């Protein structure tokens, strides 16, 4: 019923980034610079295969600070985690999905079951919920 | 003086950090949009407060962005930038070789002056190895 904390997460595949900026509508709460990881079963996925159980991808936020035209990486914001397991997590569609407060393991985030989280991630039903692409 | 070999596979590597560089910005030309700093397993015992050993590899991966209603968005590659550890064969160099290749493209060489430019700037940083990056969580 839980999300494991995804330990090594950082030496996994980085599949991309964004930034998001004062008065874009997604501020709160994913203003910041933000990273997207995939372990070795989420890169299967993202490639054009399908999802094994146990691919995890981790959505890691940071904030920044302008240093004189630069964006630079502050303080980490929080780690957020999708981890698929087609039959446990079948209620918001295969995958499990956590907030882990400034990445640390004890502060755990989702109280609804991930339903909020989902919500949204729903509109991406037809790639399996998963809105990163994978680039060169 | 003797070729930095193109990073095959790169892009699997440890990613250490990333930066975005705008206009205005002393590093602009050539160095503006979002990079990637990613290192191969030898370069990470460098970072982690080991001496580089030869072998180690430091990736530069340079990307364009658009500004689209306050997101920055990753566009096309611009180039990577390269530096390799061998303290023998770029002993004119502080050990590393410098290259640059253009839109990531092995074809694409961007160093003419057998990597002194790059070598001019990084020397700064002589204290830690002539390596800028530092790692974080
Ligand atoms: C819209 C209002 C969202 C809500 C609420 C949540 N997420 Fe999401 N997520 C959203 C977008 C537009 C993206 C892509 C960002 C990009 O750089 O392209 C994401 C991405 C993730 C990822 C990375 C994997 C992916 O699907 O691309 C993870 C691990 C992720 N999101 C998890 C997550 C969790 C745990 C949420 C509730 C706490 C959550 N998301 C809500 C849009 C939205
Ligand atoms: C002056 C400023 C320069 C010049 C002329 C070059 N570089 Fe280097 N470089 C510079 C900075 C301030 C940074 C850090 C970026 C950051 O903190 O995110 C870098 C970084 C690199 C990296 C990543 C490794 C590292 O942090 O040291 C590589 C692989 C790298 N630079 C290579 C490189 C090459 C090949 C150059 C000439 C073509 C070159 N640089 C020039 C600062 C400067
Ligand atoms: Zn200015
Ligand atoms: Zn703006």
């Amino acid at each position: 019923t839980k999300v494991k904390y995804p330990d090594g997460f950082r030496s996994w595949y980085h599949v991309k980034s964004m930034v998001i900026q004062p008065g874009h509508p997604l501020e709160n709460p994913f203003g910041g610079i933000h990273h997207v990881y995939a372990n070795a079963e989420a890169i299967q996925g993202l490639r054009g295969g399908n999802y094994p159980d146990g691919a995890v991808l981790v959505f890691d936020l940071f904030d920044y600070q302008e240093d004189n035209h630069a964006l630079v990486e502050g303080k980490r914001k929080l780690i957020g985690v999708m981890e698929r397991d087609a039959k446990r997590f079948s209620a918001t569609g295969g995958w499990g999905y956590e907030g882990f407060g400034e990445g640390k393991p004890d502060k755990r985030l989702v109280t609804d079951g991930g339903q909020g989280c989902f919500g949204c991630h729903a509109a991406q039903k037809e790639s399996q919920y998963v809105f990163s692409r994978l680039r060169d």
